[PDB]
């Protein structure tokens, strides 16, 4: 008896909850952040080198930009149009040259490289940046890109 | 099943204080809670056109403040950042006549003198100072982003 | 089995509130303990950004042990700026007290400090080196709220 009612009063409290979290999920993201099937990329909203990027992408729990489909990104794209600087992606063929991987070590299960990417240049480019209009090249990895994370 | 219900009540009432904590972190410092509304600032400036696409892209729209309750909250965040911000209506249809995005007619409104005045005949927007008074503006300016949810 | 129910879709929102609190806190915040700290990302004088943050319904930083003022210096060294904490020794000099008038109950001076330098430093800054200053009020320090 008494346990029905609890029930019935868990069940208006869940229902509040849901709704105010629905909201504060659009304030959030907005307007850093970019959601996509259960995927959310966030930008720092400055650059940095690689190392450091991933390390603070790390630090909070998540990691790096890592695409693994045209929807994420394009999600991510957008993120990179409106702070109108192509940013650092997660994937580097450090370990092996010509195989780019996740930090997982994992090959690529998706890659959306500029014509003739990535082309080692220099014999000096093992990080990946996304441009404003979505596609890769591969990069120095001292080079200083906008930090887009993703959790 | 006693213990079972004990550990969801224990489970909610745990999401109901993280959840609260969390609005707060949210909320600072760039954004104002005025009863069901939140008013949140992007922290830049844009003209109207761009800054109405990124709050209807984000889920929201402009600021529309519909009571004098919701245009101080919207004030603070204007004073906090200094810089007047562009609100969601318009009398891009019909001059001389501001509507909200949907086209209702405005059921608030808080005028400086004189305002609005299509000066130039030309102002079909509307920027709000951080004395909180509005004033209609060419929708070509930039004025700070700050969109409601 | 209503009972199941509800709890799937509580721990569903235990899942999607838990990522949600990462992506909060990322650039600008960090979790140590129960404990959030939260930066403006700007500088103003102490009065000012004591202002702000309990208008935000917090206060201003405040580490109370060592495990939290680690938590602090990430945010002072992510923006490279010294940051105000709450406490003070306005009340009697000498003497630096949490808002509620508490004495400290945790301390991580410099060497050297407090030295109420000029006769007037009643206010507290943390360097990014993790370590505490007395420093005059009305400077400018990067303003960080806990929560
Ligand atoms: C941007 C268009 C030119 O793009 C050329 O040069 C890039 C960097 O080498 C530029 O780096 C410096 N320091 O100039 C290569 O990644 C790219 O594949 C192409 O060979
Ligand atoms: C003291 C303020 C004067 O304000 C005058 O001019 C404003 C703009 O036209 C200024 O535009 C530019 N480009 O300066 C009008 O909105 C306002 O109603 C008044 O007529
Ligand atoms: C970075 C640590 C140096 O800290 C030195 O300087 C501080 C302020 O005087 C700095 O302010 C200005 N304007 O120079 C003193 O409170 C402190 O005891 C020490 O003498
Ligand atoms: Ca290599
Ligand atoms: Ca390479
Ligand atoms: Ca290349
Ligand atoms: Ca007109
Ligand atoms: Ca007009
Ligand atoms: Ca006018
Ligand atoms: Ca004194
Ligand atoms: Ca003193
Ligand atoms: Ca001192």
């Amino acid at each position: 008896a008494s346990l029905r009612q609890q029930v019935e009063a868990l069940q208006g409290q869940v229902q509040h909850l849901q709704a105010a979290f629905s909201q504060y999920k659009k304030v959030e993201l907005f307007p850093n952040g970019q959601s996509v099937g259960e995927k959310i990329f966030k930008t720092a909203g400055f650059v940095k080198p690689f190392t450091e990027a991933q390390l603070l992408c790390t630090q909070a729990g998540g990691q790096l930009a890592s695409p693994r489909s045209a929807a994420e990104n394009a999600a991510l794209q957008q993120l990179v149009v409106a702070k109108n600087e192509a940013a650092f992606l997660s994937m580097t063929d450090s370990k092996t040259e010509g195989k780019f991987t996740y930090p997982t070590g994992e090959s690529l299960v998706y890659s959306n490289w500029a014509p003739g990417e990535p082309n080692d240049d220099g014999g000096s480019e093992d990080c990946v940046e996304i441009f404003t209009n979505g596609k890769w090249n591969d990069r120095a990895c001292g080079e200083k890109r906008l930090v887009v994370c993703e959790f």
